[PDB]
């Protein structure tokens, strides 16, 4: 079997259910699906990004002074993004928000992490790809269209991962920690100088943690992140998914669609 013969099998079972047929098999693949059979190097899509961030304490709670989006980027290739950026400033024009973190899609399956802050003035910004040290030309445009300085906004990327599967991960493990560098910095343990440059290095100490020659706890190595994709399915439990909305339209069709995801995941994701 193909992903192209898998992609009919499931396209005929839609068809005889009345529902839309798909373009992707991946349309109807979800962390906790495969997650639960034990595939690790599935990748994570927008859906699933979700899920996370709640794992973290993103999508509310870290009404309060923090802004979260999730975007991407490649109408225009900048207009998502641009348009969150333009929504944080002006609500820190409104006295609303101080901060802002943006975990962006660059395309080809990629997560990043941008976090903006205010203070008394000034914006700072701090970018990092779990890759390593490259700033994407698009994230850029975004950043120009909305009054960003290129001059505050600083590549704070450690070499984190090269085997792809687990940069969704990796964008919320750094935004944690450059949130948790920043709130360090507003009581003292680092000066953010002209232009924002004056945290890179303390940030760079939390990114670094747990890889390479780096002895701390957590070690970030594969069994962490199955552990977390583990902990991260469980918020699963429906119609925040693709999947999740079929099988609540369709009840009991996961009966006649998962046996050929799981072929499919077999063939993508050995």
């Amino acid at each position: 079997s193909t992903a192209q013969g898998i992609l009919q099998q499931i396209n005929t079972i839609l068809r005889r259910n009345n529902a839309r047929e798909i373009e992707d098999v991946h349309n109807l693949l979800a962390l906790d699906f495969a997650t639960e059979n034990q595939n690790f190097r599935y990748w994570l899509q927008t859906h699933d990004m979700f899920f996370a961030a709640r794992q973290y304490t993103f999508h509310d709670d870290r009404n309060d002074r923090h802004d979260f989006a999730i975007t991407s980027v490649g109408p225009t290739g900048r207009d998502l993004l641009s348009s969150n950026i333009d929504n944080f400033k002006q609500k820190v024009d409104s006295g609303e928000k101080d901060r802002l973190t943006a975990i962006i899609n660059v395309g080809n399956r990629h997560w990043v992490t941008l976090v903006i802050v205010h203070q008394n003035g000034n914006y700072y910004g701090y970018y990092a790809d779990s890759l390593g040290p490259d700033i994407d030309n698009n994230i850029r445009g975004a950043l120009r269209e909305c009054d960003i300085s290129d001059d505050n906004v600083h590549d704070v990327s450690v070499h984190q991962q090269t085997d792809g599967h687990n940069c969704g991960i990796w964008a919320y493990e750094n935004a944690r920690d450059i949130n948790q560098a920043i709130d360090q910095a507003l009581q003292g343990n680092s000066n953010f100088g002209e232009k924002g440059e004056g945290i890179i290095g303390y940030i760079r100490g939390l990114l670094s943690a747990g890889i390479g020659n780096d002895t701390r706890q957590p070690q970030r190595n594969e069994q962490y992140f199955r552990n977390r994709r583990r902990n991260i399915s469980q918020l699963f439990q429906s119609l925040s998914s693709p999947r999740g909305r079929l099988i609540q339209g369709r009840p009991g069709i996961q009966h006649e669609i998962d046996p050929l995801l799981l072929q499919f995941l077999e063939l993508q994701y050995p």
